């Protein structure tokens, strides 16, 4: 039934780490292909019955902010570029045009008059006008999370769909800086066909082109069968602009790009300018192309051709129009008229071009070759690998998180009920999943646009979390209040969300205090939600105004709380330490939420006039030469004071966590039987070169291996509480905190780089784990992929997204990092694993950007850590390229990731409310989630339609006994079920009726969508 993701290595022709351990890397001048080779061709190739069908597909690369925002490119570049491509192919029937970024689509189309919307659907519906992809945005590929990646892929498709009436099948990715498998994975899922690539490393390029696996299908590399393989194109130049486009030389290609003549200003590089074509010059220039087209046909297998001809924003001016149309226009015609060259050249869409590939292949022309793997980490030229956008920009890195779990809880909260219109749900999360969609950009989650860019980047995502908030919190009182006596003001605010992680202590003082008092407000309702479609406990806090608080559930049992201190950092200017000041004011309440499933909890807070008999306090332990008195007005415990020292401590059951006398682990202890392993945490810095490449946004060029950072005698804070404890440090530009809560520890970096130029801070992880070469990191937050070092490759091509996890693993023991946020690691020696934290370069690193990285701003980058025993489990051989979590790790990445929603009741009372929703939603087995749960129609719809995305990881076997779980069926989680249907990932195609109504679960590894009808 489900395939195997662990015991079958695929056989595959291409596997990229078998391909990486035996390539050479060496950087070797090819000539003009600077890269590659001089290629040589046989004329006597093509003839009479074998012509070469030459394909060329006008395109213009549109970037949703980089060097400008959106709107500023829309209103300088963009609008132009759709309005004039609408006139000119509406006179020019012959003429064609690829676009790819349906949010500058979407900005011009309602802009348009209905009859130019109409003349726009007529050249989409008759070919001339083709969407590729068809994404709100062409995505980064290596720090977007998968379910962000569908996100704007729906986004856009289903815009096109509603306007259009189109789906591509086709997808092109010119410019993502290296490559994931999670496209085709979601592409496959979502209809297409085939897919486009270009920013592979250039020695790859070299390498496949050799061998002609430039086109290959592309499958996940645990796909034993393949039914996961995507047809993929992967373009072989160093470039998608024109001269390195037409064929391996760029001084010749470049001459073809007819806007390059001096008028438009800009030139060829290469000091050939293009020459208008004439009568007396086509013979000439057409020899001259048609040989850059049959060399780079030498490096594909059937005589289908595809020249891409286009750029950064181009085909703006009605004169660039022309300029290159009637150019290649006099080209083609002398080209097909003359048969010795048996050539047929045309403009083109890219489905045209793939389209002849699969006619060229059914006719046995062609076999492709099976590949699997990723093509990270991208490197340009030389040593320039560009590691650095893993990192860059960190603070709006945590930001996509933290917007990515409010826009699903925020769908998922509203989707249980139909709104009316005036409660303005739709406008409200269609503007959510946009601004987050937009960050979903190549310049976006990067770290690589300019200063400017980025605030509107930030101040886009901020209105999208207000947007969320919204929407959640008239959810929450539509769920928990009786009907008969809910009495919504769709413009209220009858809860605030309470983020105990975002922007984070020290970033923002953005957390309410719940305010009390015997002569005020006796009491307080909070209500957590749980977006995983299973029962969870996870501890949560709120800010307090008293420490005599005690904590009941709606059926006023009483529940064991914690209270602690609200401690703040300082860089105390005067002593020049950074130590921990303790409010006065308002305390820290935690107790253990228990939520149903895709649920809601309600719990009370009470004060009362001393101690209550379910609350304990923590005790605080500061550990610093020449303390001074830390008083903390009502709080009950007194803070000790020591001296620096190593200390353990033990949550519950948990582990025994060990520490040096700087505040930092050394050793974990899984049971009171089992032994200290040793576990060190450390920060270090990079620098950047003197001479040579500098460092910038997208490179990482370091000046040697990482140095420590010097900690002096840092003042470490313990606080050890029965329900919490925890140890943190005021570091040189990071205040670590690593948090216990019975399980693996919570790490907490408050990461403030200040005016630390050409510097970039690194967390290590030191271990005895005998992992030699290898580690695992994830892509895109959906799999894990096994890495090896190369001490062949350069440091900063060791260096690996690091979007939700990594770990290392020997026979016996596994170190699991989990992420909040995605960053940049690797394992650079046996035994570790590290992950940059920030980068602050003073200097631009020649890519366009023009300014270096000097907007820094404490960011709070969570993790968690997980020490495990894996002796026992059952995991790949030896040459399989996945790694797979288990069940503690995956728990811990969702506890980071999609953590418990908290809603604090905004007036004194409230009346009616409730204490739980979705007790009776089923409770489904670990491995699987709901990623999206959305509804899809209005309220005026006669018929309703929810969609759900649902996903299964597949998880570690260790001998743990499995329990019986409830299997989830979400087409019956909504009342008056009419129909079930599978469908793409998008919602936008029914691929099944599915009997009874019933959705199935899937595969481990799988990921289907399915459609419940409703009567209404
Ligand atoms: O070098 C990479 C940069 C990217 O950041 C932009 O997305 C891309 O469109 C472009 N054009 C020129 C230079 N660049
Ligand atoms: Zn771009």
């Amino acid at each position: 039934q489900c395939q195997d993701v662990v015991q079958d290595v695929p056989n595959v022709d291409v596997q990229m780490l078998e391909l990486y351990d035996r390539m050479s890397f060496k950087d070797i001048d090819g000539g003009v292909w600077k890269q590659g080779w001089n290629i040589k061709y046989d004329p006597l190739k093509y003839n009479a019955h074998h012509k070469l069908k030459v394909f060329v597909v006008p395109h213009s690369h549109n970037d949703p902010g980089w060097i400008q925002t959106f709107e500023e490119y829309y209103q300088h570049d963009t609008k132009h570029i759709l309005s004039n491509a609408l006139r000119h192919l509406h006179d020019n029937p012959e003429m064609k045009f690829i676009w790819a970024e349906i949010s500058y689509f979407a900005r011009f189309y309602h802009d348009l008059g209905e009859n130019k919307k109409l003349q726009m659907k007529s050249i989409v519906k008759n070919g001339q006008l083709e969407f590729v992809t068809g994404g709100w945005v062409m995505p980064d590929e290596a720090n977007s999370h998968w379910r962000n990646v569908l996100l704007q892929l729906t986004e856009g498709q289903t815009w096109l769909k509603q306007f259009m009436n189109v789906t591509p099948t086709a997808s092109w990715a010119i410019d993502p800086f290296g490559h994931s498998p999670t496209m085709p994975y979601i592409l496959q899922k979502s209809g297409f066909k085939n897919m486009l690539i270009q920013r592979t490393h250039y020695s790859v390029k070299k390498e496949l082109a050799q061998q002609r696996q430039l086109e290959f299908l592309w499958r996940q590399i645990w796909d034993n069968k393949g039914d996961t393989a995507l047809f993929t194109h992967m373009m072989p130049f160093y470039s998608y602009d024109i001269p390195h486009t037409c064929g391996p030389d760029p001084k010749v290609c470049c001459q073809f790009d007819f806007k390059r003549m001096g008028s438009f200003g800009l030139s060829c590089p290469w000091k050939v300018p293009p020459r208008t074509i004439s009568d007396q010059n086509v013979a000439a220039r057409s020899d001259l192309l048609v040989d850059q087209w049959k060399k780079k046909a030498e490096l594909y297998r059937t005589n289908v051709l595809l020249i891409p001809l286009g750029d950064d924003f181009r085909f703006k001016q009605n004169t660039e129009w022309d300029v290159q149309r009637v150019n290649y226009e006099r080209l083609f015609e002398h080209i097909n008229s003359q048969a010795h060259f048996n050539v047929q050249a045309q403009f083109g869409t890219l489905q045209e071009y793939f389209d002849a590939v699969h006619q060229a292949e059914r006719a046995g022309q062609a076999e492709f070759p099976t590949l699997s793997g990723d093509f990270f980490t991208y490197a340009d030229r030389s040593d320039n690998y560009w590691s650095g956008y893993y990192t860059s920009r960190p603070y709006h890195k945590r930001m996509d998180r933290v917007l990515m779990h409010y826009v699903r809880a925020a769908e998922m909260l509203s989707a249980w009920h139909s709104w009316d219109g005036m409660a303005r749900i739709e406008e409200r999360l269609e503007q959510a999943r946009r601004e987050l969609s937009l960050f979903q950009h190549h310049d976006g989650i990067t770290g690589t646009a300019k200063t400017h860019v980025v605030v509107d980047y930030e101040q886009r995502m901020q209105e999208a979390l207000k947007a969320c908030q919204m929407v959640m919190q008239q959810s929450v009182y539509r769920l928990l209040t009786k009907p008969s006596i809910y009495s919504p003001d769709f413009s209220f605010s009858y809860f605030t969300l309470d983020d105990s992680r975002w922007p984070g202590s020290g970033v923002e003082d953005s957390r309410t205090t719940i305010i009390l008092g015997e002569d005020i407000l006796p009491s307080k309702h909070v209500v957590m939600h749980n977006t995983l479609p299973h029962w969870r406990e996870q501890l949560v806090d709120f800010y307090v105004s008293s420490p005599f608080v005690s904590v009941t559930d709606l059926a006023n049992n009483p529940v064991e709380a914690q209270v602690s201190p609200v401690w703040s950092w300082h860089h105390d200017t005067l002593t020049k330490t950074i130590h921990p000041q303790g409010s006065t004011t308002k305390y820290r309440i935690i107790f253990k939420a228990r939520v149903p499933p895709m649920g809601l909890a309600t719990y009370v807070l009470t004060i009362s006039d001393s101690k209550p008999e379910h609350t304990s306090y923590a005790s605080n332990l500061l550990l610093r030469k020449n303390p001074t008195s830390l008083p903390l007005g009502q709080y009950p415990e007194d803070v000790k004071f020591g001296d620096p020292r190593e200390i353990s401590l033990r949550v519950g059951n948990g582990p025994t966590l060990a520490f040096s006398e700087q505040g930092l682990l050394k050793s974990i202890q899984l049971t009171q039987d089992s032994p200290h392993v040793p576990v060190h945490f450390k920060f270090l810095k990079y620098g950047v070169r003197s001479h040579g490449d500098r460092s910038g946004a997208y490179l990482f060029l370091p000046n040697g291996p990482a140095s420590p950072v010097e900690l002096g005698q840092p003042v470490v804070l313990v606080t050890k509480g029965k329900l919490e404890s925890s140890v943190s440090v005021g570091l040189p530009s990071v205040v670590h905190q690593t948090i216990m809560r019975g399980g693996a520890p919570e790490i907490r970096n408050l990461v403030d780089i200040g005016s630390l130029d050409n510097t970039e801070i690194v967390m290590r992880l030191e271990t005895h784990i005998d992992s030699g070469d290898i580690f695992y990191t994830d892509l895109n937050g959906l799999q894990f992929i096994k890495r090896r070092r190369l001490d062949k490759l350069p440091l900063q091509a060791n260096y690996y997204p690091i979007p939700s996890g990594m770990f290392i693993e020997d026979a016996n023991t596994r170190l699991t990092l989990l992420t909040g946020q995605p960053l940049g690691g690797s394992s650079l020696a046996s035994g570790e694993l590290e992950i940059m934290q920030d980068r602050r370069l003073a200097s631009d690193d020649e890519r366009g950007l023009g300014q270096g990285v000097l907007d820094n701003k404490p960011v709070l980058h969570i993790y968690r850590l997980v020490l495990e025993k894996v002796n026992n489990c059952v995991r790949p051989s030896k040459l399989h390229p996945a790694g797979y979590l288990t069940s503690a790790a995956h728990k811990a990445s969702q506890s980071l990731l999609d953590p418990l929603d908290k809603f604090i009741f905004a007036e004194n009372e409230w009346i009616g409310a409730q204490g739980q929703f979705g007790g009776d939603h089923p409770s489904a087995r670990e491995d699987l989630d709901v990623s999206v749960m959305r509804r899809l129609t209005k309220s005026s719809a006669k018929t309703q339609r929810v969609g759900y995305v649902l996903h299964r990881t597949n998880l570690m076997q260790c001998g743990t006994p499995e329990e019986h779980t409830q299997k989830l069926d979400v087409c019956h989680l909504l009342p008056n079920v009419a129909r079930c249907e599978r469908t793409t990932l998008t919602f936008l195609q029914n691929l099944e009726h599915l009997d009874g109504m019933v959705a199935p679960e899937v595969c481990p590894m799988e990921t289907a969508a399915y459609v419940s009808s409703h009567s209404s």
